[PDB]
């Protein structure tokens, strides 16, 4: 469904690459490596899904986190991606991303990026 349209290998427009699998029941999980920041190799990503999307031409709604911490490097930060995917020949993943990094209260209104990625099949 939406789940076969979701599941598999995209690129951003940055040229970080996302490995997905969509489950049956509303699940993503995955893999997320990003081509910027303090960051290498890959990280674990997991989120949800709308497993049952409108059918009037509307994207399916979908969310994901990464926290930057894997073997090689800890950031100390995630970030979460919010958006839809829309389906067809030219599919794509648009997203609006937060980037929360760990700080004292007393730098917590510099804590939060907001920014945006589209993925898509091809690099």
């Amino acid at each position: 469904t939406a789940e076969a349209g979701i599941t598999g290998t995209w690129y951003n427009q940055l040229g970080s690459t996302l490995i997905v699998t969509a489950g049956a029941d509303g699940a993503l999980t995955g893999t997320y490596e990003s081509a910027v920041g303090n960051a290498e190799g890959s990280y674990v990503l997991t989120g949800r899904y709308d497993s049952a999307p409108a059918t009037d031409g509307s994207g399916t709604a979908l969310g994901w986190t990464v926290a930057w911490k894997n073997n090689y490097r800890n950031a100390h930060s995630a970030s979460t991606w919010s958006g839809q995917y829309v389906g067809g020949a030219e599919a794509r993943i648009n997203t609006q991303v937060l980037t929360t990094s760990g700080t004292t209260e007393a730098n917590a209104w510099k804590s939060t990026l907001v920014g945006h990625d589209t993925f898509t099949k091809v690099k």
